[PDB]
């Protein structure tokens, strides 16, 4: 027998349809096929689509056309023709037969409106998802929700966090991997949580009539609204019911429980008739041994047992699940339901605990005993709830149901039992007492976020663009800043807060800022600060606790970035005084410009390679990079270089000796590091440390520029354990480890990114490096991490690939990477004297923001797929598909990129304007806020590359004409008008 | 507000039930409710049923009854009377009203046969499940299926094995924990595999007609049979279509896949016209990145692609997942499919490896693409599957379809590749070429399960119980012998081989030697000893190599009753001379004398305490028994013991100095190994060595009489590190460490059992054990493993529970150590001098052995539960539910009880033949073989309590009066007669 691969048949239905049609009839620009049979011999298609879109896979779903296709399809290739509104099929002999009217009516229902097959954005930016279309991929109809616990205790660590579907799906947590609903770990993708969570079905008379996520006969349209921070969904009956969900997390306040999300379900009667119906809301709470889930799936189910819930009155409310074991009763879940008819409340009148029993003979979607509900509580878990009402509707009138599911932790309480989880429910139950309550906090939610997004508005005329920064990106910044890499629809193991993480906080720090939380920011910063031990490096990921110290070299190096961008902003210095525990514990303290220097001493002087240049260690920012097999982290470097002080009668400070490999990423990292300290040092008056860091500086870049530089690229790797010298470097020219025979060494992009980044690089050595990225590492879908390697030469336990080409590692498009060049393109594109060059490095700018912003997503949402309203992760090379997960640095580093090329850069004297514009664009107005102020920006030029460095411009502040280029940051509480117009050559 | 827990609602609804209705009709003996609200004031029932049952659930499933009941409930309580064979609904204030006629004829047709609700068993002890029933437990509807390696390399690590519901659901494995067929980790017991995993989809005109995993309106009647290593399901639709699927897994032959599982479908068109069907068969394939599903799901699907198949001719005949990483490519999977019409044979027409376009925007159960395949190949994984076909059944005609699933592994093929799986595919499939094949492979699998068994035959007249023993126990018994731990319902991790495991051996081995694998038997029990080190200890775990080395005190002891076990049997003494592997590596090996006398030395004289008696270690049998914080394995310990030595000019043998606690257990079975040891040394003409045997278990049966009793029972352990005396022992009374304050002191039954087993109780002590464990350890639900304790002042670090009442830990009775028990009871009722503790003793026996027996589930099966065919691990001492997982020690000992009691010992010189029998029994016949002869046994007594020791009897052999009660093991391959009459008393 033999075996063919899905990448092994070449040839695929469209091409075969081209070309057995091609020459034949007019395909238009886009088609679909499908094969007939399993041997590929045959297909069936449809030509002259508005986009490529899955419409011969719908078309089988139809019974009619089916039965139509079934004699032609085995044997012979047929393609269907839209002729005046008029539907025909052809055959390979020319053959053109008019379809029956049937025939005719299913296809053009069918085609209709396929360019919106996959949804549209609103002018708000909002997501409108039609329930009965194909997905473009897992990630392209999620939402996610947030929490609000600003002004409280462990921001970070107890902010709930929820993601939800186009039908509502998903899970629901509270802190770290702590469930509240369940998640559900399987071989889908699209699985996220229990296929119950947050459904419900309607009964009129004993028969169900509805099911929140089944469309079936009796639903005339269904759709979907993805927006910021809520999601809402619409149904229509053919019995005139309009249904309408909202899905939202609760904001924060005091005596609530710590995580609560809530759904509010309106039943509007649109008929002239009464109608008595039942409602039975299910869901499944989420384990507390998430581990013995795949350990023993018994003990997670007789270690906990159902409870009831009743109010003042002794009326049964809802259902908690209760854990035996201690370690399990520190969290105490619950779920409650109410039901409004105007100003009437009535609660629930039965419930079910078992998920046999509700399901019975039947299914999920039509469930046995889902309307007659048998009112006993399970002995065992898991934790299956569903609630069951009766209600009636008047004619013209709405239902409420008002549901609220939960979780109470001992995180934020002392002497946490149970007794405090009703507590902190009858206080939320009070609070959303009144039916207006719950739209007060919606809109209160609503009005939070579009007050957040204000620090920087876009006002072009592109509606979806506007909308996707100031609305979307704002919010996705947000969501990075509470959340690293926790969760998400594909992301549901428990992840630590990641030291580099604080990349985030680059960005979201200036809205934070001018919301009045300045002391926000302070404390996020004083906390990643507490995990730089004394030598100088810093835990590699923490929670509640840090760990892994020193174990990658450049965790400690976006500190000082962070610190920069905050001192530089806000002007307040006061910060370095701050007293701050050690990661070392033992209670001891020390200064933040002490920790600062700490780790410019320790990247610099210490843990440093033959070159000068700091030690690669077990890794950098680029995870894959494990050259030396024999690495050690912080402590034991540490205790090993005071042996070596001790043994030698050196003196701290002094080098610490070994054959390590170096980083020129991290040499990058340090100059950029040391120049900030220095303009610290500047703005703080401490001219001594300013002074010291000048020369450490030009230390620094005489070493990198001598030791680094190969006469095409900077090197990336600098090996020394080879004394014979096989191999010295990696990363440019001449290293002799490319994999590639058409290439003469391996290249990275972060070492041209961060070479200019860090103010290292030259003109001429920009210049070089640019040709060698057209070369080399420009694809059509953007620009690749690197150029293929073979490290098996240097390191043999390199193991080998584990992904196809043009996933992830082998060869992927990585958003972020690209992003972080994207911005030294438009650093470079600033101030490089030669404007050809200039315009060449903004037109490659341009051309991969252009692939990186989610709206775009919906230009030909069946082919590259990823999310309209979110970003991904990394680009396919081989199919151009964005591939999630939905959270990276991907939007931090294009929020950045976006208000960098509008010209914004915050300096010591203030703004330094400075915009490059695109060659098509004549126009480009926004809005920015500052502590004590605000600006009104707006640029005119022609059309053509134009920018401050070879253009003739006239540039305005309040109507009077300036020449320098830095605006200062006024603090009058007024709106200052900025224009700048470039002049026509 | 205020919350009330399931367990603190004390009153149940039949309780108030009772309470209404009581004094106003007849309740019966059974009957059922459920509270109308969620205030539990009022309640629906129904009164005077066979059994206990969810009745009220089942009518609330009925759409008529719901609607009329609604009339009524929930402000008033209702009952459901049957008088007159009509039916009336009885209010509180005692109006009786007589039902409509379509709520009479539902009541009657659901009240109809509810004490067949959960199946019957046939005379073969074949279950017979109805799939419109509820179930009365997440196991009770389980069959376990396992391969046949015999003849092959590692047959314990190379067993496929797979678990099959009453609908067909599960998962398939291959090795280890390698998934053929996905296996589902979620919230849910009942779900072991992906819901796909071998289904199927019947369409007719484009248009569903049947899904084998849904019962509708279409279907009249569907039922499944459950038997030993095959399952059996039968469909009958109402268009006159029989539906049969047939599923087992296929006995390895030279050239095969590794694993590989068979289902036949068989469609029979019983109507008068020709039908045009198509048929989908669905699944899900298994990933090789189990880890991934939890860390990254996205890797999981990335990693892999999908991959047709065609044979020669370059027909399409299945699916395979391709691996990129190279780690997950030394194991290949595969599905395919063929059709016969007779003797045509036809081959899928279509596929679809892609959930979302499957499904579409229908459901799993009602898939919206499930008709027409789009026949494309997913570039991502999972790795779902869907074959399509169609075909044609004329009248009165049966169309089979047989579909092959299977993996091919490098764990027997050098140099493997996908080349190899093709290689051994083309081989599977030109073996099953012809229709009758398929047949001939079952017949072959069921005469081998037939065949195996025959060992021992119960002839007694009760045909559950003869056919529970000769066929479910010993099927059951091979099964745990091939996977010990590792595969089952809920049993879904990945699991090692343990040491102690090697008490399943200690039956299946006579079945294998009288099948004609002695051979087998001796290559485990080489295996085990190559786990021993030289010092005496062994590792704890070993799949592929060991691991955990000397990590419990008691591994290493059961190797000794295994070896007692074989050689006596067999008196096939040359094992001793066999050369086998340390487990120390380094290419050295071991004679087996000098590794038992290793391991008996280690237990003996270096691995000791105060008292001269084993150290307790990390933890012996008992894992809960963690009294020493401090504790080291064997290969610290014996670094330490050996600085020891040469610091204190000490020779190898002393004992290795500490304060280290005591294990009274591990005594018992060290001084049981050295009885076993000086048998075997007598058997082998060892002279020197067995009475050095002899001398040691003297001394060490008197340091155990002179420390380990306590005046009341034996205690568990000893305790050495408080030298103020605040605490010195524990089990036992006085030991100050009881958290029952009714309770004065802790009492463990296997201190009790291994006293008896051992040989080292006195008849005195073993009435004052049996007396308290009368007292304490015994339950309405059988005996306790141990009293409650509260190990809290010996060990602050002990944690503070984790289960209810009755569950686990908590007070549940474990089958395991209750059989232990019963095993100690037996042997002590038929040798201790008063006749009335013997008889109290067998009258224990017999009713803890009552409630293991799986067939007896089925008498009161919706409040037992557990399973009909499998035993079971523990059973609820609050509810008296039985609860899984189906793999533990529970069935090797059950099998061996059973077997004692019917008088079969076997000894040096033969069968020592002693018999116990029921007091109501009367009869009791069966049959024995040994690997050169064969015995027919019968014994007759009168009603009451008869033994050997304290009864007139008469035995013959071959109709020869005999004075001496053990038989010889005869050599003439003949069958011989062995008849004991007890004589009427008086
Ligand atoms: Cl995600
Ligand atoms: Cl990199
Ligand atoms: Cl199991
Ligand atoms: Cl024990």
């Amino acid at each position: 027998v033999t075996k063919v691969t899905a990448r092994n048949n070449k040839i695929t239905p469209v091409e075969l349809l081209n070309q057995k049609f091609g020459n034949k009839i007019n395909l238009g620009n886009f088609a679909d096929a499908v094969f007939t049979d399993a041997a590929f011999k045959n297909v069936a298609g449809i030509a002259n689509l508005p986009m490529k879109a899955p419409v011969m896979q719908v078309l089988m779903e139809n019974c009619i056309v089916s039965k139509y296709l079934k004699q032609f399809v085995p044997d012979r290739s047929v393609c269907f023709v839209e002729e005046g509104q008029k539907f025909y099929i052809v055959l390979e002999d020319g053959q053109k037969i008019e379809v029956p009217e049937d025939v005719n009516k299913a296809l053009k229902a069918t085609v209709s409106d396929v360019k919106h097959w996959a949804g549209y954005l609103t002018e708000d930016g909002e997501h409108v998802i039609d329930l009965l279309k194909p997905a473009p991929g897992p990630h392209f109809y999620v939402n996610l929700l947030i929490g609000n616990r600003l002004g409280f205790k462990r921001t970070l660590q107890t902010t709930p966090k929820s993601v939800v579907d186009r039908f509502g799906r998903g899970s629901f947590r509270s802190h770290a991997a702590t469930q509240v609903l369940a998640t559900r770990f399987d071989m889908r993708q699209e699985e996220n949580g229990f296929p119950a969570n947050r459904q419900f079905y309607l009964y009129e008379d004993g028969k169900q009539i509805f099911y929140s996520a089944l469309i079936d006969d009796n639903i005339v349209e269904a759709t979907c609204k993805h927006s910021c921070n809520r999601t809402v969904i619409k149904y229509k009956t053919a019995c005139n019911l309009e249904i309408t969900r909202t899905i939202f997390l609760v904001p924060h306040k005091k005596g609530f429980p710590l995580a609560t999300e809530l759904q509010r379900i309106e039943i509007k009667n649109a008929s002239d008739k009464a109608r008595n119906l039942s409602i039975t809301y299910t869901g499944m709470f989420g384990t507390g041994a998430v581990h013995a889930i795949f350990e023993d799936v018994t003990y997670t189910n007789v270690i906990m047992q159902s409870a009831a819930l009743y109010n003042d009155k002794g009326e049964f409310i809802g259902i908690t699940p209760d854990y035996y074991p201690e370690e399990f009763k520190q969290d105490t879940r619950f779920v409650t339901m109410i039901v409004r008819n105007g100003d009437e409340k009535s609660f629930p009148q039965s419930f079910c605990t078992d998920y046999n029993d509700f399901v019975g003979t039947g299914t999920l979607e039509h469930p046995a005993g889902g309307c007659n509900l048998n009112n006993k509580l399970n002995r065992k878990g898991p934790g299956f709830f569903a609630l069951g009402a009766p209600f009636t509707v008047e004619p013209g009138k709405t239902v409420i149901i008002d549901t609220f599911t939960g979780l109470s932790s001992s995180k934020d309480n002392e002497n946490y039992s149970d007794a405090v989880m009703l507590r902190e429910l009858d206080n939320l139950l009070r609070y959303f007492e009144k039916s207006e309550s719950v739209e007060e906090t919606l809109n209160e939610i609503i009005n939070f976020h579009e007050n957040y997004g204000k620090y920087f508005q876009f006002n072009t005329g592109n509606k979806l663009f506007d909308s996707g920064f100031n609305r979307n990106l704002a919010f996705q910044v947000l969501y990075q800043t509470f959340m690293s890499r926790s969760f998400g629809q594909t992301q549901k193991g428990y992840r630590e807060i990641g030291f580099r993480e604080i990349q985030d906080l680059f960005a979201s720090m200036y809205y934070f800022i001018n919301i009045g939380y300045q002391d926000f920011v302070k404390e996020l910063l004083f906390e990643w600060t507490a995990n730089v031990y004394k030598m100088g490096y810093a835990n590699h990921n923490f929670y509640w606790v840090g760990k892994q110290p020193g174990l990658y070299s450049d965790d400690s190096l976006w500190l000082l970035q962070a610190y920069y961008r905050y001192i530089i902003y806000t002007k307040d210095t006061s910060v370095l005084n701050e007293e701050v525990p050690v990661a070392d514990g033992n209670n001891e303290k020390r200064a933040v410009r002490e920790t600062l220097k700490a780790i410019i001493q320790y990247s610099a002087c210490i843990s440093v390679g033959d070159h000068g240049l700091p030690l690669l260690d077990l890794a950098d920012w680029n995870d894959c990079l494990k050259i030396d097999s024999n690495s050690i982290d912080g402590a034991t470097k540490e205790k090993l270089y005071y042996e070596q002080l001790k043994k030698t009668n050196g003196k701290y400070g002094d080098r610490f000796m070994s054959d390590y490999s170096e980083s020129v990423m991290n040499a990058f990292l340090l100059k950029l590091a040391i120049d900030h300290l220095a303009e610290i040092a500047t703005l703080d008056n401490d001219t001594q440390l300013a002074q010291q860091m000048s020369e450490l500086s030009k230390e620094v870049t005489d070493r990198i520029q001598k030791h680094a530089w190969k006469e095409n690229f900077f090197a990336r790797v600098l090996i020394n354990r080879y004394k014979d010298g096989s191999y010295t470097y990696l990363g440019a020219k001449g290293d002799k480890l490319s994999a590639d025979p058409n290439i003469d060494g391996v290249y990275f992009l972060n070492s041209f990114a961060w070479s200019v980044l860090s103010d290292v690089a030259t003109d001429e050595q920009i210049a070089i490096m640019v040709d060698v990225i057209k070369k080399h590492l420009l694809t059509p879908y953007g620009l690749r991490l690197v150029t293929p390697a073979d490290l098996n030469k240097i390191a043999n336990d390199t193991a080998t690939g584990h992904y196809f080409f043009g996933d992830r590692e082998n060869g992927a498009v990585f958003k972020h990477a690209s992003m972080m060049a994207v911005a030294a393109l438009i650093k470079a594109a600033k101030k490089v004297k030669d404007n050809e060059l200039a315009k060449e490095m903004a037109r490659i700018a341009y051309f991969m923001i252009d692939l990186v912003l989610p709206y775009k997503n919906l230009e030909n949402p069946f082919q590259v797929a990823g999310n309209p309203r979110i970003c991904t992760q990394y680009i396919n090379t081989d199919t151009g598909e964005n591939i999630g997960p939905l959270l990276s640095g991907t939007a931090t580093w294009l929020n950045l990129n976006l208000i960098s090329l509008a010209g914004i850069e915050y300096t010591r004297d203030g703004i330094s304007f400075n915009p490059i514009l695109r060659e098509e664009e004549t126009q480009l107005n926004f809005t920015l806020k500052a502590p004590k102020c605000s600006y009104k920006f707006s640029i005119t030029k022609p059309v053509g590359f134009a920018r401050m460095e070879s253009s003739e411009y006239e540039l305005f502040v309040d109507g009077q004409k300036i020449d320098n280029t830095v605006i200062p940051m006024y603090t009058d509480e007024k709106e200052h008008i900025v224009t700048l117009k470039f002049k026509h050559h």
